[PDB]
């Protein structure tokens, strides 16, 4: 039998305000992680409730930072949680895989800088000042995700291409570049697409905040927020948040050495899962087939499936909460990397859905990796709240065949909701949606850069594969604030027929679509189906469609 609870290990650094040389300790981690884009090192920085002076916590690759109070203002920095782009000469477009949660910031010059691109969530934060999302110098940046946060002053994206904010409060919002989408944000700018490109929804249809580690006195627990319907503003602004607390001893604390056999045994025996920061090779799928299981990763905990197996399979049960995990493909092709529900699953989970939150997938980049379909969502009512599903475009083990990955996300279940959907560079369809009444709020895609020629992406009678395809048989679907970009740098004579493909039906609707050619490297012929202007020139001007059909 598996023993629950226990020590969190050497990769969880726990601070309190009396800890000697905090600034030195977080600086040493940053120096190691700053340019460590593909290394296997992992860190979670955890701060006990209290007030911390004279701190500038710079956050590098694979570093999470968080407070351990029940509320964000319980753990306050007089100081900053900083991401900048110094290591990449002011270019922030590779600032991936890091996170900040459950802290209050009093930034030293009045504005906190969080200049990130994909897979860098900012959750349950209170910024007592402004929030600058751009690197110093206003260089390139491609984020981003803010949820359940309160920014007292102005959020300034400046150069940020696009952004998603949900269930939050902002004192102001400075500008929009290609696609700034908001749902349930108090203080959001009014709907105005295309100028500025603001897509604004009064509420989020359903959301359930990500579970997180905290301290109840001296005891570690995991808070599990209750879901909200038609959510707006923060969950924590008005007193004790709704939800339940799980004692650490009800978790199997996963550390280096654990096997999928032991992990699966823990779940069968009734334990939840806490993945401590590290890299976990498994030789069989991790299986979660118990209702309400929490599977929570710290410090960008990473699962690698060996032998071509699937990394994670969730059964046909209510309430599973998967959060804060990177799934990294192995060199042997996996048919699937993540499965939510069985094939053909038709039960409903409306009152208590399964969710994936801050679940990131990588294929290649840290060595060759391959997978046919990365995430398959079978279970009805599933919530996908911030995912980055990424076929690597740079790094080691990358190439049109070397890290081939045909399909990113396939949604087969009904009433599935995706909020903050980022999917890039797959050889065929990045996202396919076959289930009914699906909803996507915010989509960011970039197409494969390394397609060798036109013939390599021929899709029957269509040039290229849509970034986002709704199956012809679908009756109801709706999407808001969605963009697909191309950069066919291997062969810039390539044409991509469209970013989006869907049947023309009254129940299948899109709002605020765009496609963009990055510097004239390839062009789009249309935005969706054969509708919308082609892109033209080398000046990276979006082609837009406000309403479809
Ligand atoms: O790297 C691997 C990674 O790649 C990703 O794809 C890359 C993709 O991100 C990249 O796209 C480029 C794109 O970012 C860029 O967008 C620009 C945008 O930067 C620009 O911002 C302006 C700001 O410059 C300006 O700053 C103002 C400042 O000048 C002034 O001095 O002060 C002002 C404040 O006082 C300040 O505001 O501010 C304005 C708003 O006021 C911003 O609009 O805006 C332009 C549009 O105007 C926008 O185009 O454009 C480039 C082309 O020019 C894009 O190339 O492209 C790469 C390929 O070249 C991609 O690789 C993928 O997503 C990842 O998966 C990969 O791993
Ligand atoms: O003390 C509290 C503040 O802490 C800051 O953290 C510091 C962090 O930002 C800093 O990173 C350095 C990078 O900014 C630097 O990147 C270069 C840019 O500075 C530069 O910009 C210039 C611009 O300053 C000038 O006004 O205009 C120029 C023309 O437009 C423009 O070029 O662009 C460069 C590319 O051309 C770019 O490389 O790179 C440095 C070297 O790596 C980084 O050190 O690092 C500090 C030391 O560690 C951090 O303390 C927060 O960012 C603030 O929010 C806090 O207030």
């Amino acid at each position: 039998e598996v023993v629950g609870g226990g020590d969190l290990g050497p990769n969880v650094l726990v601070f309190d305000p009396s800890t000697p040389d905090i600034q030195g300790k977080v600086d040493e981690v940053f120096r190691k992680q700053e340019s460590n884009q593909f290394g296997t090192d992992r860190y979670a920085l955890m701060f006990k409730p209290g007030t911390y002076n004279d701190i500038n916590a710079q956050i590098g690759f694979y570093t999470s930072i968080a407070g351990l109070g029940l509320n964000p203002d319980d753990t306050t920095f007089n100081g900053d949680v900083t991401v900048d782009a110094g290591w990449f000469d002011g270019n922030a477009t590779q600032n991936f895989w890091r996170s900040a949660e459950n802290l209050a910031l009093n930034p030293v010059n009045g504005t906190n800088r969080w200049a990130v691109s994909q897979a860098a969530p900012f959750r349950r934060m209170h910024v007592k000042g402004g929030l600058n999302l751009a690197p110093d110098g206003y260089g390139w940046a491609s984020g981003g995700y803010i949820a359940d946060s309160k920014i007292d002053g102005e959020v300034g994206p400046y150069s940020q291409q696009q952004w998603y904010t949900r269930d939050s409060s902002v004192g102001g919002w400075g500008n929009g570049v290609w696609n700034m989408t908001f749902s349930g944000v108090e203080g959001a700018p009014a709907q105005s697409f295309p100028e500025p490109p603001y897509t604004t929804l009064e509420t989020t249809p359903v959301s359930r905040e990500k579970p997180f580690l905290y301290l109840d006195g001296d005891d570690y627990k995991v808070f599990v927020p209750a879901k909200r319907t038609n959510a707006r503003g923060t969950s924590w602004g008005n007193g004790t948040p709704e939800g339940e607390s799980l004692p650490l001893d009800q978790f199997y604390v996963v550390k280096p050495g654990a096997t999928a056999e032991t992990i699966n045994a823990a779940v069968d025996q009734g334990l939840h899962l806490l993945f401590t920061p590290g890299v976990y090779h498994v030789d069989q799928p991790i299986e979660i087939d118990r209702a309400n299981t929490v599977a929570l990763g710290l410090g960008l905990a990473t699962i690698i499936p060996d032998n071509g197996v699937t990394a994670l399979k969730v059964g046909d049960v209510d309430g599973v909460k998967v959060a804060g995990l990177l799934v990294d493909a192995g060199p042997v092709n996996s048919e699937t990397l993540v499965e939510v529900g069985s094939d053909g699953a038709s039960g409903d989970h409306a009152a208590n859905p399964t969710s994936l939150q801050d679940v990131f997938v990588r294929i290649g980049g840290a060595g060759p990796g391959k997978a046919t379909t990365s995430i398959v969502v079978n279970s009805n009512d599933t919530i996908i709240d911030h995912t980055w599903v990424w076929r690597a475009d740079h790094g080691e083990g990358v190439g049109w065949e070397t890290n081939r990955a045909d399909y990113g996300v396939h949604v087969k279940g009904d009433n599935v909701l995706a909020t903050g959907l980022f999917v890039e560079h797959f050889n065929k369809y990045d996202v396919q949606w076959s289930g009914e009444n699906g909803k996507t709020i915010f989509y960011q895609n970039a197409k494969a850069y390394d397609a060798p020629d036109q013939a390599a992406i021929q899709n029957g009678d269509i040039k290229g594969y849509a970034a986002y395809k709704v199956d012809d048989s679908v009756t109801t679907h709706e999407g808001w604030g969605m963009g697909s970009y191309c950069y066919f740098n291997v062969n810039p004579d390539i044409r991509q027929q469209h970013g989006f493909q869907a049947p023309v039906k009254p129940g299948v609707k899109f709002h605020d679509l765009l496609v963009v050619s990055l510097g004239g490297k390839g062009q789009y012929e249309h935005v969706i189906n054969d509708i919308g202007d082609p892109t033209s020139g080398d000046t990276t001007i979006p082609s837009q469609v406000v309403s479809f059909p």
